[PDB]
């Protein structure tokens, strides 16, 4: 292309969103798995291949053991990180990560090896012009066109709260909880073992994961929802597996996303999700609290379940004082915002000179990013 407008990489724990800078949208968005066969290949008609990475291992999972790279914002495995990063720019998007520069995000408070290899790999592995690392929570205040507001972001493995007041970062009030959407998926996974349906497989964790994001909801008051679900069978609810089975689910659908308000469920001694909003905020100086009280931005993927805003709001308030009233933000795009925010950094003018370059890695290293990058 005679303009060439940088790649936004938005890699996380359970997906890898991915696209053009010039656009509201992403182009490429696919599950950051690979999958290995388990079994003697007795066919001969064709040479299957070794491993199957992105959607293709959501299709044929049923022979597979399915792998996630990246558990808790961390990439464990590189080998199987390059493997997704290849798959991302020649199958899904047929560009060349060297004709085009490039920019990744990453969860606050990771250790510094993580930031080091990545800008490596970009640069020994695919060879960028030009690459940056930048992190969630302030790429969703990009999205919400906001200078002022709390972050709070959640993901598949890594949740974090972020304070920003007049374009201003406060990092010693940045609280991270462990908390997230696998803990959540690998939660009901353990409670659908009471009305009697197991999930050991790999894949079966993968349609437990759907379950919850087809029937999962917040409730407002958890003690009426328990004990209207008790008394009748309105809850009641009902899923066709891929098989045909039918099973039926009742409370279990609102106690799965319950565990971000009381971790004492999934054995955790973490406060909640809304003790986590109220304590970044009351880390901050007495004059920028008003202003972060009003605004409160939710992100990402596990603040998609339906009741979630509402039952933030009756949180905090409780928590806060009767005047510096709470209002939560709660985008409809929420799920694709720090993407949607990350094309914009990159459009926007005077984030050219902040790029890392080639040049600059040839002398300092990979360590290079400690020191221009927050
Ligand atoms: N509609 C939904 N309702 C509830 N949770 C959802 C929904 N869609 C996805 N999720 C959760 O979101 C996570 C992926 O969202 P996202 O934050 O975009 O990914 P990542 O953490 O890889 O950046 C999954 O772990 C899943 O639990
Ligand atoms: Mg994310």
């Amino acid at each position: 292309r005679d303009d060439i407008a940088a790649l936004v990489v938005d890699n996380g724990s359970g997906m890898c969103k991915a696209g053009f800078a010039g656009d509201d949208a992403p182009r490429a968005v696919f599950p950051s798995i690979v999958g290995r066969p388990r079994h003697q290949g007795v066919m001969v008609g064709m040479g299957q291949k070794d491993s199957y990475v992105g959607d293709e291992a959501q299709s044929k999972r049923g022979i597979l053991t399915l792998k996630y790279p990246i558990e808790h914002g961390i990439v464990t495995n590189w080998d199987d990180m390059e493997k997704i990063w290849h798959h991302t720019f020649y199958n899904e998007l047929r560009v060349a990560p060297e004709e085009h520069p490039v920019l990744l995000t990453e969860a606050p408070l990771n250790p510094k090896a993580n930031r080091e290899k990545m800008t490596q790999i970009m640069f020994e592995t695919f060879n960028t012009p030009a690459m940056y690392v930048a992190i969630q929570a302030v790429l969703s205040l990009y999205a919400s066109g906001r200078t002022t507001g709390i972050v709070m972001d959640s993901g598949d493995g890594v949740t974090h709260t972020v304070p920003i007041y007049e374009g201003y970062a406060l990092p010693h009030a940045i609280l991270r909880l462990d908390l997230a959407g696998r803990d959540l998926t690998d939660y009901l996974m353990k409670i659908l073992t009471e009305r009697g349906y197991s999930f050991t497989t790999t894949a079966e964790r993968e349609i437990v994961r759907d379950i919850k994001e087809k029937l999962c909801y917040v409730a407002l008051d958890f003690e009426q929802e328990m004990a209207t679900a008790a008394s009748s069978s309105s809850l009641e609810k009902s899923y066709e597996l891929p098989d045909g089975q039918v099973i039926t689910i009742g409370n279990e659908r609102f106690r799965c996303p319950e565990a971000l308000f009381q971790p004492s469920f999934l054995g955790m001694e973490s406060c909640g999700i809304h003790e986590t909003t109220f304590n970044s905020i009351m880390k901050c100086d007495v004059d920028i609290r008003k202003d972060l009280y009003a605004n409160t931005v939710l992100s990402g993927g596990t603040t998609m379940y339906p009741g979630i805003a509402d039952r933030m709001q009756k949180e905090i308030t409780a928590l806060a004082p009767s005047t510096m009233k709470i209002k939560i933000i709660a985008p409809p795009e929420r799920k694709y915002s720090v993407w949607i925010g990350g094309s914009i950094l990159a459009s926007l003018s005077t984030f050219q000179q902040m790029w890392i370059s080639k040049q600059e890695y040839d002398e300092s290293g990979p360590s290079i990013v400690h020191r221009k990058c927050f």
